[PDB]
C-alpha cells in the first residue's frame, strides 16, 4: 500500500494548481508527546476528568444527568453534555428534572466552562512541534491556490505556529481592539493569494460576546468565554453557519483536495455538508487518515460506501473509490513475532515529517 | 406623498434591467374578504382558536403553558408555542413541568399540527383573488431579470394562482412521485430565464419527512406533516438554510428591489437577514408597506433608522433613507368630519389592483 | 473666504477618483469635551502632569533635567524628555550628571510610561463623538480609492470607532494570538480596496515587545509597554520606517489629496518627508487646517511659502499656493462688538459635523 | 567542490537575464599588496593605528573609554568608538564619565576623522589592480539588467577604477559645482540601462555638509568631512535611509543574484535587510564568499541555517540552501604534509582573476 499510494499523495500535493485543505481535530493536539503523557486529554478526557472533578456522589446534578444519558445515549460525550445543559437552561426547568438545582445549572455549566478554559489554556513548547513543521510546509513554496485549514478544536496552537513562523492569514475577523466579525470580504472573496485562511468550525477561547449590543468579537482569553460552544448557540451572535458556508463553497472548487487528520467522522454535520460537497463536485476528493483501526469507524465506513470520491485510508485497510482492500504482502514489520500490517504513517507527528520531507 | 412615490415605484417596477422580489405574510391571505369574515385569522388566529379548542379548563397542559409565558413573554404567539413543546420533547422531560402529560406532549403537538392543517387546507375562490392579478402582472411582461417570491405562509394560494394562470416557476424540488429536494440546481443558479422562483422560508403544508431514510418529499396533504416548522427543525432533513443562502444570495445581486406586503418585522433572522443583505449591497433596496400604523412597528422602525436604503412606507408616515416624513397637507379624505390622511393603497387588494393597472 | 475654499473641498472630497487621506493629531481627542473638562490634555498635559506629579522637591532627577533644558531648549516636551532619557541609558551615564539616579533613570523612564498609559487609556463615550462620524463618513460611499489615515497619537479611539461601526482596515499587524508586523502585505499593496489604512507613525499603547527573540507584536494594553516611543527606538523591532515609507509612497501617488487635523508641524522629521512627497509629485495637495492662529505657526508658514501645492487654512488668514491671503469682508460676527473673523470651522467637532453634512 | 560550484556560477553570471550585485567590503582593499604591507589595515587597523596614536598614556580620553567598553564589548571597533563618542556629544555630558574633557571630545573626533581621512586617501597604483579587472568585466558585455555595486568603504578607488575605463554610473548625486542629493531621479529608476549603479551605504570622504542650510553635496577630501558616519548620522541630511531603499526594492526584483566579497556580516543592520528581502523573494540568491575560515563567523552561520536561498561558500565548508556540507575528498594540495583543503579562490584577487577570465 504505502508506495503507491505515498507517491499518488506526493504528487498531488506537490502542485500548486490544485486546492489544498486541512481539517485538524483532537488527534493533533493529542499527539504531542509531554511529559510522557498526552499533551489534552482530547475529548474523552474533557469528559472523564469532568466526572472526576465532581467526585463520586450521587447527590451532584451532573452525575445524575450522567446517569440518565447512559439510558439513552451509550456513550453520551462532553459536547452532548454542553447541548443538555444549554437546552435546559433555554426554558424554565422548575420540574423534578431539576428540581436538585433550581438554578445552580448556571453555576455548573460556569464551572464547566472555567474548567474546559483551563485545560485548553496551553502553549507550543519548543520549536519541534508538528504545527510549527506544517507551517513551514505552509510557508515553504508559494502556490496560485491558497492553503486552507478548518479546526474542530478550541486552542490556540495552530495559530502559535503560523505567528511564530510569520505566515499571514485571515480568520475572518477585522480589526485590533475588539476585532468585530467582518463578513463582507468573506463572501467578497478576492483577498490576497499568498495569505491563508483558517476557520475555527467549533468557535475558540478568544472569542467573547457582548450581550449589550449582542455582538461578538475575538479578543483574548478572560473569565468566561462565551462561544465555547461546540456547533450549538444562537441563530445567525453565531459566525458558525459563515465559515459552513466558506467550507461548502470551497468544496464546489473544481480539483478540489482535502485531508483529514485526527478526525473519527463522529459529527453529523460534518460527514453532512462534506458529502454535501462530494456530490455537488464529483472532482473533490477526500483522503481520509485514520489513527485508529478501521474496524472503529463505522461511519466512515458508510461515507466511504456511499461515495466514490473518498479514498479513505486507515490503519490497516482503505476503501478506495467504494471498493475495499487490504495490505498486500510486504514486510511492515521486521520482527517475525506478531507480523501485524500497521500503516505507521497516519499518526500526526509522522503526517508532518511527512510534509517536511515533501517540503525538502 | 401618493403622486411622487407612486410614480417612482411606477418606474423601478416597470424596468426590466433590475431583479424584482416580494415577501408575502399572513397580510395577503387574510386580506381576502369571504362571507363578510377574514379568510383566514392569521397567526393571531392560530392562537386563540387553538386555545378556544381546549376549552377554559385550566387542567390542560396548553393553557398552562400559555399562563406560564405571560410570566415572561407578554404577547406570546402560535410559533413560539410550538417551539415551547418541540423543546420539551427534544428532553426527557418527565419533571414536574411536564408532569401531568408525561407522554401526552406528542398528543396534544399533533393535535396542534392536525387543526392547522385543517385551517390553511382552502383553495381560491373564483378568479377575482389578488393572487391571480399578481400572477397575471408576473406573466404579463418578459423582464430580462426573474421574480422571486418569498412566503412565510404555509398555504398552497400562490402556487394555486400560479398554476391556473400558467406561469412556470421553481420551488426547489424535482421529480413527479415524491420530489427530492434537489440542492445543485439551486446553487448552479442558471435556470432558463423566464421561470419564476417561489421560496417558502417557513416550510409548506405538502412537505412531509420519511424516518426510515429521513428525508423530505414534497408531496400532497396527508394525515400529519413533518414540516410544518416556523423555522424550528434539525440541521442541514432542512432545507430552510437553504432557501436563506437564496434570499441572501439575492439581496447581493446589484440594484436589486424587494417589496413586503403584510410583513410587520417580527421575526429575528428575517430582520437580521435583511440588515445583512442590505448592508452588503447598499444598491439594495427594500420597499416596506405596512398595513397597520407606524406607530405599532418599533421593529421597522428601528430598521428604518439603522439603514439608509430601506425605503419604509406606512399607512401615516414614512422614513426614507432614515429621515422621517409625514404626509404632506393634501385632499385624501373628501369628508370634513375626522379629516385622518390615511394611505388607502397600502392594503393586499390595493396593491393587486396598482400591480394589475401598471401591468395595462 | 468660507464659500469658495468650502465648495472647492466639497467636490475634491466628494470625488471618489482621488486618494483621501487624514493626519490626526492631540487636536482631535481634546477636542472631545468631558465633564466640562478637555478629554485629554495633549502633549502639553503629558508634559506639565507629569511635572506636578514628582511634586516641586529639586532634589528630584526630572525636574534637574528639567531645568538643565530650559538652557538649551526655551520649550522642552515630554517626547524631548523621554528621548533625552532614553539616549542617557543608552550609555552607562555614571557621571556627576547621573550621579543621584545611578540607576533610578530605569525606574524614573519606567513610571513616566505607566503614568502615561494610565492617562492614555480611555474609551469613547456614546455614539456622539467625532470619530464616529468620521467613520461614518468612511463607511458611507464606496470609494475607488482608499482612504488612509496617520495617526500621531497612542489611544485606541480611532480603531475602537472604526470596529463599532464595522470599518474594515489594515494596520499593518497580522494574526490572532499575538498578530506579527507583516510586511510582505505591506509593498505587495494590492489588497482589497474597500478595506480602510490605519498607520500609526507614533507606535501605540498595545504595541508591546518581546526581547528574547526581540519581535514586536500588537496585543493588549498590559503592565508596560515597550513601543510608546514618539519615533525614538532601534533600527529596522522598528516599524516605524516602514509607516514612513508608506506615507511616502502614498504621497508620490497621483492626484493625492491630504488633511491636517490639530497638527501643529511641531515635528521635523513629518515636515521634511510632506516636502520630499510634495516636491516629488506636483499634483500633492495638502488642506492644512490650523485650530490656532496663523501667527503661532512659523514652520507652517514657512512650509507654506516653500511650497506650491499647500493651500493652508488657519482661523485667521491663508496661504494658497505661496502666496498669502486674509478673510475678505463678510458678516462673519453678528455682534458688532469685537468683529473678529474667525473661522470656527477649523475645529474638530466642526469637521467632523462638515464630513457628515456632505456624506448625508 | 570547486568543479561544480564554479560552473553553476559562470552559467548564473554569464546570463544577462538576471540583475547582478556587489557588495564591497574592506577584504577588497586588503587584498591589494603595497610595499609586502597591506594597503589599508581595514577596520582593525582603522582602531590599532588610532590607539598607538594616542599613546600608552591612561590620561588620554580615548583609552580610558577603550578600557570602559571592553568591560561590556569584549571586542569594540572604531565604529563603535565613533558612536559613542556622537552619542556622548549629543548631550551635555559634562559629568564624571566626561569630566575630564569638557570640550576636548570634539577636539578629539576631530582629530580622529582627520587621520581617518588622511589614510582612507588613497589611489590606485598601475593599472592591474582587482579594481579595473572588475570594471573591466562591467564594461566587457552588454546586460540588459544593469550591474550594481554597495560599498561600506569610503575609499574612492571603485570610482577611480570606473572612470579610468570610461564606465558610467550613477552613485545619486547630480550636479557638477556642489552636487545636490538628487532624490526624484531615484525613485523614478528609469536611467538608461547602460548605466551602472554605485550606492555608498556608509558615506564616503567627498561628500560634505553646509550647516547654512544643513544639505549634503558630494565635492572633493577637504579638511574636514561631515559624512564619514558608519550609519550613525541624523534623521532623512543623511542619504543611508535612500540607498537601504534601494538595496531593499532591488533585493526584491525576481531572479536576483548578489555576491560578498570581503564582508564577515558582522553588521547588524545589513543582516536584518538582507534577511527582509531574501524573505520577500524567495528568488533572491547570496553566494557569499568568506576569505575566512568559517568556523569564524558565527552570525553567517545563524543567516545561511535561517534562509534557504542563500547559498553561502567559505574557504573549508560551505552551507546550500540550509544544508552544511564539507570539501570531498580530492587533491586540492598537491604535497603531503599539512593536506588542507582550503578554498584559495574566495581571495579578492583570485575573485578578479575569475571574473576576468570569465569576460574573456
Amino acid at each position: 500500500d504505502t508506495t503507491q499510494q505515498l507517491s499518488l499523495l506526493k504528487h498531488v500535493l506537490s502542485e500548486d494548481k490544485r486546492p489544498i485543505a486541512f481539517i485538524i481535530a483532537a488527534g493533533c493536539p493529542v499527539s504531542i508527546r509531554h511529559n510522557d503523557a498526552p499533551l489534552i486529554p482530547d475529548v474523552a478526557g474533557l469528559t472523564r476528568k469532568i466526572s472526576d472533578s465532581f467526585g463520586g456522589n450521587p447527590d451532584s446534578l451532573l452525575m445524575k444527568i450522567i446517569q440518565n444519558l447512559k439510558t439513552t445515549i451509550p456513550n453520551p460525550t462532553i459536547e452532548d453534555i454542553l447541548s443538555y445543559i444549554r437546552l435546559l437552561q433555554q426554558i424554565p426547568m422548575s420540574g423534578k428534572i431539576h428540581d436538585v438545582e433550581n438554578s445552580v445549572i448556571n453555576a455548573l455549566e460556569e464551572s464547566i466552562c472555567e474548567l474546559i478554559e483551563e485545560e485548553v489554556n496551553v502553549d507550543l513548547p519548543g520549536n519541534a512541534t508538528p504545527y510549527h513543521k506544517i507551517a513551514a510546509w505552509i510557508n515553504s513554496i508559494n502556490r496560485e491556490h491558497q492553503v486552507e485549514i478548518f479546526t474542530t478544536n478550541y486552542d490556540l496552537l495552530m495559530e502559535q505556529a503560523l505567528e511564530e513562523l510569520n505566515v499571514p492569514y485571515f480568520d475572518g475577523f477585522v480589526g485590533s481592539k475588539r476585532a468585530f466579525f467582518d463578513i463582507r470580504t468573506i463572501e467578497e472573496n478576492k483577498l490576497p493569494s499568498r495569505w491563508s485562511k483558517l476557520w475555527k468550525l467549533h468557535g475558540s477561547i478568544n472569542w467573547q460576546l457582548d450581550k449589550q449590543t449582542q455582538t461578538i468579537w475575538r479578543g483574548t482569553p478572560s473569565k468566561g468565554c462565551s462561544l465555547i460552544h461546540p456547533s450549538h448557540l444562537k441563530y445567525d451572535k453565531m459566525p458558525y453557519l459563515v465559515m459552513m458556508d466558506q467550507l461548502k463553497l470551497f468544496l464546489n472548487q473544481p480539483s478540489a483536495i482535502l485531508i483529514t487528520c485526527g478526525y473519527s467522522y463522529k459529527d453529523q454535520h460534518i460527514n453532512e455538508v462534506l458529502s454535501q460537497g462530494l456530490q455537488t463536485n464529483p472532482n473533490a476528493l477526500i483522503y481520509g487518515l485514520q489513527y485508529d483501526v478501521l474496524e472503529n469507524y463505522q461511519e466512515a465506513k458508510d461515507m466511504a460506501l456511499k461515495r466514490s470520491n473518498l479514498i479513505l485510508l486507515a490503519k490497516d485497510r482503505a476503501i478506495i473509490g467504494k471498493k475495499e482492500g487490504e495490505w498486500k504482502p510486504d514486510p511492515q514489520s521486521s520482527q517475525d513475532n506478531d507480523p501485524l500490517l500497521f500503516f505507521k504513517l497516519g499518526d500526526f507527528q509522522h503526517l508532518a515529517s511527512f510534509l517536511e520531507e515533501i517540503s525538502q
